[PDB]
């Protein structure tokens, strides 16, 4: 397990290797030639190649390392399974604390939703998000975990009904990150995220070929948490409230039906014609909890959606919003942290293309009105009280690599942390 | 209170701008219908659906030529699941008010209580709403019994109970008996059964979502015999007649019954399960041979039992089966007094044995060989009826459920077959 | 292959030893089989046991003993029948009238097995409407003329529906117009119109079967075979009234040519109909055999179609699925099959099922919907719009007991040939 | 079931009375039909409000009253427009501006919904190419002059992207070439280029579609129509520039000649294309209509065509998906979207995307993987390696609400027409 270094050249490989290689190696190591057009893509894929050739021991030695290029490399050299080291090079005291707040917190949300679903049920989801929080967060930060039948009690009919067919109760965590302590401070920001800790689609089971990777239907939990954290770090010093809907959707003799109708502390009524469209319904509690704290923004993240993924890809995140000003804000922070957003349509007539013959909405689109991933984002907007401002919907399509690419291993990247914490500490 | 748009009744047509094919027209009065003589029940309910279509929610049938059916034609399309409908009553007699005040909360009854979300009425819930509706026009006339959960597994009922065990809501047999003259020795005329599963997934045998949305209705036929007890009981039934429900839910757990299960019956018989999804057969099973074992003068069974008589007859007819051509014809004939359809289609004794299994005595699916599971379905119920050749009519309910809306229905349930089943208990 | 024995099948009212079975159907002695007839359904029993018969591998049997008529005769061989192998049947002494009734069911409803029973290659619509002409001047003689319009020459005629769902076959789509005339009268008034479906081989068109669904589709052109023979007995039993034959003969295959989903075909009573379905290819063929059936204004009008599986779902293979506007004439034709024991079962046919196909470029779908699924029921309604007096004389077979994709108690694989003696009634009744 | 006479259809600020709400779009009284305008979005209230009528089954209006302009006017028609019945519509007493526009709207844009509405047997490759002619003649004149490639020259002259695709059609393959060019000077700059695909009908080849997902494919012309339809549409809005137009037209069969899975295609600028999936033939047909569109050095390049699903899954039938490396140009054609009141969105278009379509045995497959599941991003990062400088001036259009298969609020089933305007505004301004 002896390092291999890894320089930094701006000279192209001899013609041994070619003049568009991107790395060659000898015995002083592997040498990585930047040409300047997008040197982190360029580093992180050759990480990539390097995982490939059976490398578990590097070092980047010589000039040029920087956080963002150090970073870029592990990005793409961490994999799901195997032992991998990485000797860092000298870096001022700014840059390696970037680094290590980002290997902390960012890692922490590929881990948790790479996680398998036997070892991070909905009450594992909620303590791991706490004890993230609460290590960065100091004595700022007080929470509430709400399960089982106490949802059914407090009207939570949207998380508890989805999540009764499971033997792991479904979960609700509140938590409260309070800088000034000031109990009446007023809410900035609400982060809701679905925690799914496994789909298997209830009586719209789904083919073991599309559950195979259900074990990251939490990923909007995670990555929102890690938001949370990864800000905290970043000087974070306003009020931020943090919802995370946890629950599994699994089939029993108590697990919901078709036709079922649930109704929401809201007044709303939602016929389920699709079982497998479960996200939407417990994100529904989430966003009148975080609809009544009045704060100044609201944001939801979730991997809710193939549509979304059909439309964008893994390549990026897709964004949801009436509030032009707001997008452009979190489009601004994705450009700043590198990370890849693109707007998809939520228009009011988004609003009435989910139709019910039985109650005010349906969980589902219909053959005529086929944008699933805009049409899901119309049914979020009846449970957020001021759709039209202050409220972002995030669908995930960025989240997770179902097989290794140029850039990714396998399993969670962690896309989407940096973002939504530069927007909170903007 | 706002203002309610006046719907009058001519025997002349519409004006050029409309033309003669109008079955509508709207002038300053309001709405008037255009009724030919052809088929005005069938043209003034399709007219309702579409002034439904309009948004138009609060109505007056005004001036004359309206009756007991004719309202409730009009009714029978405009009422919905969703949204709110006020209908203003014209001036209608006693006689005709009683007979539509009857209609509105028997059928109705029907048709709420089969559109119902399968949370909201389980096994339990469909005998307790069957029971009040019942002893509401009864009262003091009506006695029942219920068999629930393990009592059904120890008393015998192993069809019931090995379809219903595998949900978290215990499976029910409601035996209801409607005896007016109070002795307990007087003759059972007639024996109701009816198939309540709240809910079918199809077991393992699990459905797709696009054939499961509205398996909340696979208790139709339990709803529609319960329905049809009470509005009989209205129209003046003075015979003793028993009600069997076998409600259950057919979910998929660690419990839930497996292919290959072989159920042994009270009467001996063994069926090999190798279609969880043809539970429907398994419950009625059980209520057949109780109602035999009270031989009555005639046994009617009703259930939404098979997408085979859909594919025969689709939404628009009943499917009748029987082995008995006077009682037969004599269900049609109510029919046509009710003005509510069905048609017959085949069971000979050549059905009875289109069900072969290599493991047991009966199998409850058919096979390649034999595709029309309605017959096959009819000829699996006979071997639960001692005397099957006469006294015994089955109901496939193909017309009980609208996935979507149509011409002269809104979505869901539409009630029909109350109206005939009392009208031959009447009789 | 060694010179086969004649096997002794004789009949008898008592049942077999207990060896055998208490209800057993046939028992085995020395002098040969013996069939155990109950009283209850002799005819059922006979054609089940010579079924079994066949699976003993013994080709070669002789009906010995009294008791044996035309129909347990017929009833027999029915059975004993297969597509595989050869089988000789030495008959019993029959009087002129039964051995000739057997003769005939012999010639023609063997001729219907044989000919649906045909490899499409051997047969298409060319072979089919070459091979009904054979069948029928071999019983009718002079008094039968005919003629036959294919290819280039249907679509210059206007018969847009059996050429735009034939063109797609190398081989050319045929339309037979055959005509038993007996008193020889050009004027005579035609009495019934027989029409058929005669589809060569069903590959679905572009909306293409799955294989399991397709392997048995040689055997589309049933409808067509079923009406020829029913004139041909009908001939036999002493039909001495006019009677016009129409076989709409085509392959409903795939190429640059095959016609497309969208596509509106023009027929010559003015009905334009919107192609949804290749697959619904019947019903298409069928609207010109019945315009031309109309046009004659006979008493009657009997059309014959292997059409939908819907039929087989309602019926199964136990029944031929009868439908009709006309109550008198459809208990006539029940009364017909009563007579000649064939199965037949009356489904739904109503003035609404004529508006169950909607379309939003053309008055008339070949299909139906999610909310008119009576796919028998919609396809009779959508034939009614080519029948000028479709409420009275007209009756729709929807041939559901035609072909059996497996071998069951009572018949083998392939065609049954049911049908051709309840029409051959009606048409001499 | 004849013509009815007119029945009046008046606006008003006012609402409607209880009886039907004070929500109501529209009332009816004995003087005829009133429009309850809010001034929320009138243009939508108006065409909701058309589709609801013609469902009462009116057949004849007369828009009267004040408050009428075109845009109006042209709500009521987008609206009130059916493939089925006939409807006849009285307009009100507009000046000649709006009646100018209204006329020039009813004539190219309702040629562009009837044309993508017309069943593939009445509209062939040929066919498609000369109805374009035909219109654009009719109102440019001797200003345009146009080219035919067809058939076996399309191979001969290396359209193999087109032949390909085309050839297992009895209806051969055709490419049009037609020029505008108003200064009459055959040196004058090309300004734009139109590339539209024109698929008359796609049964998706031996990838074959299933019946529910080709049913409509009558429509896979609709990029065609739309360009040709745009070009029209600017002359009639003074368009005093060079424009020429490429449809790539063909019929994607099965046939013993139909193009097979792992097929090279070889362009003529040296890209060889692995054929993975015979139902992604659109891109291939474009890939020859763009690299004409290059040859010309245009300033811009707009190419149309109902390519993907991916777009209708991203956007429904409520936008059309705008693909393009150039920002400013982008944000050009959104600006004219906007004035012409026509939903356009953008979807990705970025160089990682001109590599997610690996193959093992040439340089571009012509599909995606389930690593790159951006259909339609991955068809537009396809499409750039037949663009000599695709980083600037070039738009590519996935018209994604070209057709409605069912009827919606404002639309009924089939063409809408949408995109015409859009492109006219961009190449006029
Ligand atoms: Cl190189
Ligand atoms: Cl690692
Ligand atoms: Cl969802
Ligand atoms: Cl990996
Ligand atoms: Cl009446
Ligand atoms: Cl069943
Ligand atoms: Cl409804
Ligand atoms: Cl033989
Ligand atoms: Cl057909
Ligand atoms: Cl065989
Ligand atoms: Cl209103
Ligand atoms: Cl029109
Ligand atoms: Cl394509
Ligand atoms: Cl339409
Ligand atoms: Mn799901
Ligand atoms: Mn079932
Ligand atoms: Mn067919
Ligand atoms: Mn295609
Ligand atoms: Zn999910
Ligand atoms: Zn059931
Ligand atoms: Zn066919
Ligand atoms: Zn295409």
């Amino acid at each position: 397990t002896e390092a291999m270094k890894i320089t930094l050249s701006t000279q192209p490989a001899d013609a041994r290797w070619g003049e568009k290689a991107t790395y060659s190696i000898n015995n002083d190591g592997i040498t990585l030639h930047l040409n300047g057009a997008d040197d982190l893509g360029l580093i992180q894929r050759a990480a990539r190649k390097i995982d490939g050739l059976g490398i578990k021991h590097v070092q980047l030695s010589g000039e040029g390392w920087d956080a963002d290029r150090c970073w870029a490399f592990w990005q793409g050299y961490k994999a799901p399974k195997g032992t991998r080291k990485v000797v860092w090079p000298d870096l001022d005291d700014a840059q390696r604390q970037e680094l290590d707040n980002r290997l902390m917190i960012i890692d922490w949300v590929r881990d948790t939703i790479n996680a398998p679903a036997e070892e991070l049920g909905p009450s594992q989801l909620a303590q791991r998000a706490v004890d993230l929080i609460s290590n960065v967060a100091g004595d700022r930060v007080t929470y509430r975990i709400t399960k089982g039948e106490d949802l059914r009690e407090q009207g939570y009919m949207g998380l508890h009904t989805v999540g009764r067919g499971s033997e792991r109760s479904p979960v609700l965590l509140a938590l409260d990150y309070n800088p000034t302590g000031d109990k009446e401070a007023p809410v900035y920001a609400c982060l809701v995220g679905k925690g799914i800790t496994f789909d298997s689609g209830g009586y719209s089971i789904k083919q073991t070929a599309f559950m195979d990777s259900m074990k990251s239907d939490m990923g909007g939990a995670a990555t929102v948490t890690g938001a949370l954290a990864f800000a905290i770090t970043r000087g974070l010093n306003k009020r931020v409230k943090l919802f995370l809907c946890c629950a599994d959707n699994l089939i029993s003799g108590n697990a919901f039906k078709l036709g079922d109708i649930i109704t929401y502390r809201n007044g709303k009524k939602v016929e389920v014609m699709n079982t497998d469209a479960e996200g939407r319904l417990v994100l529904a509690d989430g966003l009148i909890d975080a609809s009544a704290q009045k704060p100044e923004m609201i944001i939801d993240a979730a991997t809710l959606t193939g549509a979304a993924k059909t439309a964008l890809g893994n390549d990026y995140h897709a964004l949801f919003s009436f509030d032009d000003a707001l997008a452009g804000r979190l489009l601004a922070s994705a450009a700043q942290e590198n990370e890849p957003f693109w707007r998809l349509p939520l228009a009011e007539f988004h609003r009435s293309q989910l139709p019910s013959n039985f109650a005010e909405l349906n969980n589902t689109g219909s053959a005529a009105y086929p944008a699933g991933a805009s049409t899901a984002a119309g049914f979020l907007s009846h449970f957020v009280e001021n759709y039209q401002q202050g409220w972002l919907h995030i669908d995930c399509s960025a989240t997770y690599r179902k097989a290794p690419v140029e850039q990714w291993s396998a399993g969670a990247t962690g896309l989407g942390v940096r973002t939504i914490a530069n927007l909170l500490t903007a």
